[PDB]
């Protein structure tokens, strides 16, 4: 196995207190798809200034991720006391198919100590630390995110130009506060600036001996080592697991400034993740020393397909969620990110499911429900459907009616009476496009606006926010054609709108640029 | 294996780390990205 170094010396471990209430901050940072924030660059190509479609994992447009804030634990006059850290530790997590992180965004900016936040210090850049596998378990004092058998860890010793990774057997600990004692509250991790972190001999093993304090190395069998120089840029960092094993990437080893991940490194293990946690980890520094961190976020992927505007220089500098909105849709139907202006046609709201009713004599109370769109099953016969209460028609004890081309008509109930099915509807969308402005409208079509809500509970996808900009002030317009949103009633009569609706119908422009 | 590290060049067969054609080089300029490699267009044509 992998020769670790020594094993743990103090077998009392340094007590855990858990402060989570004061960590509760509300700054959300969005994805911005058209800055090409957290795009993975595709592997082994490169291209010329022309745009191009690319499906591969992605974060949605919308998410605004999982904030996590590291801080200096407690420590009064002039020495080092106990730990004051967030609950982060029990924030398990499904692993699902990667993720992305975001790394010293508020750098060259000032906060708070959020421990003791009344004394507004500035804020530096400070790497996280992680730990991955395929199973989780309750700690024998009821805890959560207790791994089995091999779990990675991804750590940072002292200041952040060493990192490490390791394939390893973590072991639970006797000691006072540890994980086979009945006086541990919370597993953590510290660095101690007061002697950590010289200038002329940086403490490069400062991390991971605090992490022996709570899990002796037992079985490892990986071990891998990078070099980083201090930078206080922000910075892209993920991981994404594939039949080839684990993938890391960054932004710092090719493009820096641009911010596009590149592969950076791989891992040898195929054991396939099922979970993940983030490592709380705090700093031991003396009360009147304290720093501040920057806030770290993280983001999950997705198998989307987007457009990439790429530069001449190969970087990606813009990109498009194909799925985030209807324009989006339409921006990617044509590959470009100027389509003309016009009405187009975007795909339509579906339905949405209501409960089930079923019929089966040989359970309640589903017998029947008139009803919106209720999924059904008849006597094995199933579909999803609106029944209404009809006529009699021929024949009787058939059972089910059905038209020339095979569709079910209608039913009778064994309660005596027959009833129609209709299937179900939806509502055509269509988008009004004023390339010269820049703004968009829409249409519903002919399903009028007693059926249309700020809100819906269909779907089609993701969000019409971009109309709500203006539209959460308006309700929605009835017109001849049909119902429609931003439209605004003002009456006036022109001769050609270049963006007719159909009929008399006309959607002018806001007044030209 | 030497020596047919380059020959400019006309039409000449071609292996590079595993992918191959047949085609002529020519020393133009550089472009991005630097070490991916293999440069393409739109329709995966190898351009340099
Ligand atoms: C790279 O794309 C740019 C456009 O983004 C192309 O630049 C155009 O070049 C023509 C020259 O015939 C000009 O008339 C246009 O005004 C340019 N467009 C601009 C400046 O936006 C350029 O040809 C492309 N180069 C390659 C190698 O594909
Ligand atoms: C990574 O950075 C370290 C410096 O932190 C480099 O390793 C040291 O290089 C000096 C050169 O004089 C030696 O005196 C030290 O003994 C080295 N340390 C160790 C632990 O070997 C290292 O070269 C850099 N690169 C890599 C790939 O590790
Ligand atoms: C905080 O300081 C960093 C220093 O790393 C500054 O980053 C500069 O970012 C610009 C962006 O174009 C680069 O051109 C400079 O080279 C960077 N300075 C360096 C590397 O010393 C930046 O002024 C501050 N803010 C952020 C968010 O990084
Ligand atoms: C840890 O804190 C978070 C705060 O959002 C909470 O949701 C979570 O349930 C906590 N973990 C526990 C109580 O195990
Ligand atoms: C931890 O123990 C509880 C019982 O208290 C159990 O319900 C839970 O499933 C256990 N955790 C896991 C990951 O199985
Ligand atoms: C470790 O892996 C084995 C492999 O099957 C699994 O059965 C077991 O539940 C895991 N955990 C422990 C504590 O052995
Ligand atoms: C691997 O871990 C087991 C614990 O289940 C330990 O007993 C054994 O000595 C280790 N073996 C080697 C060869 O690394
Ligand atoms: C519709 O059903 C009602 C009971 O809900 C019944 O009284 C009525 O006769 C039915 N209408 C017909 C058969 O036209
Ligand atoms: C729009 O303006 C006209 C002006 O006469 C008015 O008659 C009409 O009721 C208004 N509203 C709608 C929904 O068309
Ligand atoms: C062409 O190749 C020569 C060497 O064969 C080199 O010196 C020159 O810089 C190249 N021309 C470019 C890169 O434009």
């Amino acid at each position: 196995y992998v020769d670790v170094g020594p094993d743990s010396v103090k077998s009392a471990c340094i007590e855990v207190d858990i402060q989570q209430t004061f960590f509760d901050k509300t700054w959300p940072r969005p994805i911005d798809v058209s800055k090409a924030d957290g795009i993975i660059y595709p592997q082994g190509r490169t291209y010329s200034n022309i745009t191009i479609t690319y499906q591969g994992l992605f974060p949605y447009q919308g998410d605004h991720g999982d904030m996590y804030v590291y801080s200096a634990g407690h420590a009064t006059g002039t020495t080092p006391q106990k730990l004051f850290v967030a609950n982060y530790s029990q924030d398990v997590k499904q692993f699902a198919n990667g993720f992305v992180v975001r790394i010293g965004a508020a750098a060259n900016s000032t906060g708070t100590v959020i421990i003791s936040p009344s004394t507004s210090a500035t804020i530096r850049k400070i790497y996280p630390a992680f730990m991955l596998g395929s199973s989780v378990g309750n700690f024998s004092d009821g805890k959560m995110g207790r791994f089995f058998n091999h779990t990675l860890v991804l750590l940072p010793d002292g200041c952040g130009t060493l990192l490490r990774a390791f394939y390893c057997i973590l072991e639970p600990r006797s000691g006072n506060h540890c994980p086979a004692g009945n006086s541990y509250t919370s597993f953590a991790t510290y660095h101690t600036p007061a002697t950590d972190c010289s200038d002329g001999n940086y403490n490069r093993n400062a991390s991971l001996n605090s992490f022996k304090e709570y899990f002796n190395l037992r079985n490892c069998t990986f071990m891998y080592t990078y070099n980083i120089t201090e930078d206080e840029i922000l910075e892209w960092f993920g991981i994404t697991q594939t039949a080839q094993g684990v993938h890391l990437f960054s932004s710092r080893y090719v493009d820096l400034y641009g911010g596009n991940m590149f592969q950076f490194a791989t891992l040898p293990v195929y054991d396939t993740i099922k979970y993940y946690s983030i490592i709380p980890h705090s700093i031991r520094s003396i009360q009147s020393d304290r720093k501040a961190w920057a806030a770290f976020y993280v983001y999950k992927l997705q198998p989307l397909t987007f457009l990439l505007d790429f530069s001449v220089d190969g970087y990606i500098r813009r990109a498009i969620d194909c799925g985030f909105n209807d324009l989006s849709q339409l921006h990617c139907s044509y590959e470009s990110f100027d389509v003309e202006s016009g009405v187009y046609s975007v795909s339509s709201f579906e339905a949405k499911p209501s409960g089930s009713v079923v019929e089966q004599a040989e359970d309640t109370k589903i017998a029947s429900q008139l009803g919106n769109c209720v999924e059904y099953s008849l006597y094995g016969v199933s579909g999803r459907g609106v029944f209404q209460n009809c006529t009699a028609v021929g024949v009787r004890q058939q059972r089910f009616v059905y038209d020339a081309y095979q569709n079910l008509v209608g039913y009778y109930s064994d309660d005596g009476n027959y009833y129609c099915l209709r299937a179900c509807v939806s509502v055509p969308v269509s988008v009004i496009y004023d390339k010269e402005t820049k703004t968009h409208a829409t249409l519903f079509g002919s399903v009028a606006c007693e059926h249309i809500s700020s809100t819906m509970s269909q779907y089609s996808r993701s969000t019409r926010s971009m109309l709500k900009r203006r539209d959460s002030t308006y309700g929605p317009l009835q017109t001849p054609v049909g119902c429609v949103l931003g439209l605004v009633n003002s009456s006036l009569f022109v001769e050609d709108c270049k963006l007719p609706l159909g009929q008399s119908l006309c959607a002018l422009p806001d007044t030209p640029s």
